[PDB]
């Protein structure tokens, strides 16, 4: 006691996330044993629904859950400004956690920390080394010209080159590829400038990225049924051997290595987005963007339970179990290399380590309305209802509106 009930909003709803959910449940059970009186009510919600609908609406009402999956950057800035996020600096000092994270920048607003990343990420191309060899491609492409040559060769063998599930409410999956394209063509400063008014979506180098995205679809390099598939169905297209590569975040590794379902688990490699030439060269999309935040509206009993949860979730033993089983990338420093380290994770590590630098996802840097508009727009682009030129015009219109607000 005191008796206290806390809702814990998480996104670990899909079958492929069952190990992540079980680890969360283990931490919750430990916390309940440590804090008599405290009961956690887990509320699992699909990724897009939580971020873009449910938590958004709860925050608008000033009634978020006590604990919730949260994104750094724009989302955290909005909710912190509105006064709905618990500042964590003193808690981190109390728990010995102040210096334990690789990077808290996305969750920091005016020096105060408003969430804790659960994992790191990079985005890049997972690829099927067998299908590449079938098409005569014997190395991972380093440059755009080598990449287009590989796509040509795969297409000529009637191998679907790029898996992608971007239908329904899953436009963000298209935006993974779009974001690396427009950073490759325009440089990382372009996406930093959209919300500051110093760059525009209509800048020719940004438009160039959307022209290339459209050309990948026009050529049949992106799966023609992209708009008919959910995100996870695009992943399955890849990890069942039905397409040669997949642009995705490193949180997808476990699905690609799954012994029950992935036929590519022993024939898979990785490469970072290839060099187009210019200020985007040798960069990799990545950072520490997603984890738990906490309501600022907690009584003393609730805050004790929340502190215990933080103590029990953010520990190297939990981070190490996540890495050892699901190849989940630590957000905390000092996790030893697993004794059986996985080749695919080694390849992702090599792509990240040899990059000049990382850049965050564009949705850390633009307002939610801008993000959702891009999702709709890229679906329309791939469906032929919007040209690249009309897309960037529509995007700058919404960006101008958001910047005025
Ligand atoms: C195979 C499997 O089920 N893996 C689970 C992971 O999906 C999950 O990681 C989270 O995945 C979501 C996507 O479903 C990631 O969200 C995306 O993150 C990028 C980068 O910040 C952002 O640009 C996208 O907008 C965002 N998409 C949406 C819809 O929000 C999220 O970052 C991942 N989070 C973490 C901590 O890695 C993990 C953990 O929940 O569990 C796996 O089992």
């Amino acid at each position: 006691g005191d008796s206290v009930s806390l809702t814990l909003r998480h996104i670990n709803v899909r079958d492929t996330a069952k190990n992540t959910l079980a680890l969360l449940e283990k931490v919750v059970k430990k916390t309940e044993a440590e804090v008599p009186g405290a009961t956690f009510k887990l509320d699992g919600v699909e990724d897009t629904v939580n971020r873009d609908v449910k938590l958004k609406a709860e925050m608008a009402a000033g009634k978020p859950p006590q604990i919730f999956n949260l994104f750094g950057g724009a989302d955290t800035q909005n909710y912190a400004k509105a006064g709905h996020l618990l500042p964590l600096n003193d808690i981190l000092k109390e728990l010995g956690l102040e210096d334990k994270f690789f990077e808290l920048r996305e969750f920091t607003v005016d020096g105060k920390i408003y969430g804790l990343p659960e994992a790191g990420f990079v985005e890049g191309f997972y690829y099927n080394t067998k299908l590449f060899a079938d098409a005569g491609i014997t190395s991972a492409p380093k440059t755009w010209d080598e990449f287009t040559k590989a796509l040509e060769a795969l297409k000529a063998k009637n191998i679907t080159p790029i898996a992608l599930g971007g239908g329904s409410g899953d436009g963000w999956a298209i935006n993974m590829l779009a974001n690396s394209l427009f950073v490759a063509t325009a440089g990382p400063e372009a996406q930093e400038g959209f919300a500051k008014g110093t760059t525009k979506w209509t800048d020719p180098a940004v438009l160039d990225g959307f022209k290339r995205l459209k050309d990948l679809k026009d050529k049949g390099y992106i799966d023609p049924n992209v708009l008919g598939l959910k995100y996870s169905e695009g992943q399955a297209k890849f990890y069942t051997g039905q397409a040669a590569m997949l642009f995705d975040g490193s949180w997808a590794t476990s699905a690609i290595l799954d012994k029950d379902k992935s036929t590519v688990k022993d024939n898979v490699g990785y490469f970072r987005f290839p060099n187009i030439g210019g200020k985007g060269d040798n960069l990799i999309n990545g950072g520490w963007s997603n984890g738990y935040g906490f309501s600022s509206h907690l009584n003393d009993a609730e805050k004790k339970a929340v502190k215990a949860f933080i103590k029990n979730f953010y520990t190297l033993e939990i981070q190490g179990e996540a890495l050892g089983r699901d190849n989940r990338v630590p957000s905390m420093k000092g996790v030893p290399t697993p004794a059986e380290a996985a080749p695919l994770t080694k390849a992702i590590g090599e792509a990240q380590a040899s990059a000049k630098a990382a850049f965050p996802a564009f949705d850390a840097l633009v307002q939610p309305k801008v993000k959702v508009t891009l999702e709709q727009s890229v679906q329309e682009l791939l469906g032929g209802q919007l040209t690249p030129e009309k897309l960037v015009e529509k995007m700058q219109k919404v960006q101008d509106e958001a910047n005025a607000g």
